[PDB]
Formats: C-alpha cells, sequence, structure tokens
C-alpha cells in the first residue's frame, strides 16, 4: 500500500502515517531532491516537524546519506546548537525513501522575498542575516567542511511572521519580517576537505569563477555564494541572472572588472579567451541581455551612508575573483560593517 512517481517521489496525502509516528499535516516544499512535508511527531507529543522525503533514486538516496552524515557531524561538534544549522531530530529509510526530520522553521529567505514582490530586505536585516551566515559557515569551515550549495532558498527564517508597512517613496505596501534569526539548511552537497571534489558544484547563479574555470575549489566557494546572496537580499534581484558559462564570466567582468590574468593562464578552459581577454558574442541574446542589464557593482548602492559603503566593501571582498585572496569568514566577522549590529544581534539573543 505504498507507491511512487515515475521519477522517484513518494505519493502521499495529508493524514498519511510513517514509522507509526509521523502524521503528515501539510506540504512545505519541493526540491530536486524530493519533497518536504509538515508532520506531527506522535512520540514527542504532537510536536511539529519538517520531514524531508527523498526520491527513491540512487543519486538522491546517496546525497541524503551524505547529508545525514554531515548533520551527525555538526551535531557532535555543536551540541549546544550555537552555530545556526537546521536541527536534525531523526532519520530513517521508508521503502527506499530516506527521510530526515528537522525542527520546523518558517519560510526560506527566497520565498519571503518573492511573497514581498522582490522588494529587498532593509539594510539592518541584511546586516543581521549576513552576520549569522558568516557565523554559521565559519564554523563549518573550521571543521573541514564546505556547503557548496548556499542560496537564498537554503536559508530559513526561524519564524517568518511579518508586519505590513507602507513605503512613501514607492507608493506601496512592504512586508518586514519581525525576527531576522535564520538557520542554514540542506547539506546534501556539503563536502569534507578529504572527500572527492567534483569539477562542478553550486547552482549556477551562486557559483564562483574558480569552479567555472575548473581551478578547483574549497571553502572560498561558500564565501562567493554568500556575497551573491547578500546582494540579492539588498536589491531583491539575483546578481548573476545567468544560464551559461561564457555569459556568466562576461557578467563577472562587467560587474566586478577583469578576471585576473593568473587565473586565465592557469585554466584549461581557454575557449573562453583570446590574447588574455574574454571572447563573446555581443549581438546574441545573451550578449544583448548582459550589455543592457549588468553594470559595475558600486552602481547598485541604494544610499550613500557609511553602513551602505561598508556593505559594498564587504561584498566586493567576498566577490574577489581569486579564491586565495578572497576574504575568509573569520576575517568577514571582523569587518567594520558589523559595528552596526545591536548587542542582541551580536550575541544571538532574540
Ligand atoms: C505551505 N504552508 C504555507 C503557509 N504556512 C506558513 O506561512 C507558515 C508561516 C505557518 C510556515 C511557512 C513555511 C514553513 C516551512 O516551510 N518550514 C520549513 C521548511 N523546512 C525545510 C527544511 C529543510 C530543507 C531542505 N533540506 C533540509 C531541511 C528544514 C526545516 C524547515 N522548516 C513553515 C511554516 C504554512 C505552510
Amino acid at each position: 500500500s505504498v507507491e511512487d512517481d515515475k521519477e522517484g517521489h513518494l505519493v502521499c496525502r495529508i493524514g498519511d502515517w510513517l514509522q507509526e509516528r509521523y502524521e503528515i499535516v501539510g506540504n512545505l516544499g519541493e526540491g530536486t531532491f524530493g519533497k518536504v512535508v509538515e508532520c506531527l511527531d506522535h512520540a514527542r507529543g504532537k510536536s511539529q516537524v519538517a520531514l524531508k522525503i527523498i526520491r527513491n533514486v540512487g543519486k538522491y538516496r546517496e546525497a541524503a546519506r551524505l547529508e545525514i552524515n554531515v548533520l551527525k557531524k555538526i551535531k557532535e561538534k555543536d551540541k549546544e546548537n550555537k552555530f545556526l544549522c537546521v536541527l536534525m531530530s531523526d532519520w530513517f529509510n521508508f521503502h527506499g525513501h530516506m527521510c530526515i526530520a528537522f525542527e520546523l522553521l518558517g519560510k526560506n529567505t527566497f520565498e519571503f522575498l518573492k511573497e514581498n514582490n522582490f522588494q529587498p530586505y532593509p539594510l539592518p536585516h541584511v546586516r543581521h542575516m549576513a552576520y549569522q551566515l558568516c557565523h554559521a559557515l565559519r564554523f563549518l569551515h573550521e571543521n573541514q567542511l564546505t556547503h557548496t550549495d548556499l542560496k537564498p532558498e537554503n536559508i530559513l527564517f526561524v519564524n517568518s511572521e511579518f508586519e505590513t508597512l507602507y513605503n512613501e517613496h514607492k507608493s506601496c505596501e512592504e512586508k518586514s519580517v519581525k525576527n531576522t534569526s535564520i538557520r542554514v539548511a540542506d547539506f546534501g552537497s556539503a563536502t569534507f576537505d578529504h572527500e572527492h571534489h567534483t569539477t562542478i558544484v553550486a547552482t549556477r547563479h551562486y557559483r564562483p569563477p574558480e569552479v567555472i574555470l575548473e581551478l578547483g575549489w574549497a571553502q572560498p566557494c561558500d564565501v562567493w555564494s554568500i556575497g551573491c546572496i547578500l546582494f540579492e537580499y539588498y536589491r531583491g534581484f539575483t546578481l548573476f541572472q545567468t544560464h551559461e558559462n561564457r555569459e556568466h564570466l562576461v557578467m563577472m567582468e562587467k560587474i566586478l572588472g577583469p578576471i585576473p590574468s593568473h587565473m586565465i593562464h592557469r585554466t584549461r578552459k581557454q575557449k573562453y579567451f583570446y590574447k588574455g581577454g574574454l571572447v563573446w558574442d555581443e549581438n546574441s541574446s545573451d550578449g544583448r541581455y548582459v550589455k543592457e542589464n549588468c553594470k559595475p557593482l558600486k552602481s547598485y548602492m541604494l544610499q550613500d551612508s557609511l553602513e551602505h559603503v561598508q556593505l559594498f566593501d564587504l561584498m566586493r571582498r567576498m566577490l574577489e575573483f581569486d579564491p586565495a585572496q578572497r576574504i575568509t569568514l573569520a576575517e568577514a566577522l571582523l569587518h567594520p560593517f558589523f559595528a552596526g549590529l545591536t548587542p542582541e544581534e551580536r550575541s544571538f539573543h532574540t
């Protein structure tokens, strides 16, 4: 009495049971991996649980086993749960679907943005969110770990309740989240220093130049992702709205300046260059799109004030082409931008 999609997915409806324990009461989301559903845990007193239900397919089962492993390791090294990673409470195999139970949190920061008409988070929210991202990922980075798949969808508000405001300048309503506490989620791609590193990681929009150019990667990959995320929080649109490598590299140059020549000498992806310059068709669709839409980083600042100038300096440093010269999260946490945190934000007491 258990059935699947043509692809992996478990067919299930509201009211279904799993492990004589988890009652499904809602659908929360869908990913490439499978499905996430709200459940009530009838062993811990009807307590709410986000239940990630993985496709009955080898690739994905493998990834989920790897995720369980990483969450196990994080839990060993952060028993106090001070480093803001989503809390795994249980895992199991249910008819070939790996299932992982997590603490129920609110909406992810992509969905909040979307439900807010892609109107950006205000700077104080961007700062607090950036701080927590830096804090959480420094911890994984010092424990020989790289997330690799950092993006707004994988950052979740603990509670996404909002208050509705009216913007005078913009003549419209704006949702402003009441508590900016977040957690980091989805460790299905996370990789230890000693494990094999695939040539290509991260979803395209959050992918660093060392990956595209196949120079190898490690923790600096996450730092680049974080810089794209911060930008996306602050403007509400994606920094590199791209779908192929050459375009992406052109956008990196239009936005950040020339790719350093040492990376160009090192890469085996010489088809992207000629005499040390990027080569590309300015008359194609991608060409015209990039020319119309991608401008230098600083031109996207919304205010002139110090806190804004500092955000952009930090971002600029997170988006350094050379992963060896890119700012580390330990250093990021000391950037003067975080001066503006409230003491409560700095100590993680909301
Ligand atoms: C559909 N309805 C939409 C309307 N609702 C809501 O506006 C509330 C505020 C009640 C709500 C919204 C979203 C969540 C949620 O989506 N929460 C979650 C996902 N989620 C996903 C991982 C996760 C992922 C991927 N890999 C690992 C873990 C972990 C925790 C986690 N919490 C909850 C409440 C009710 C729901």
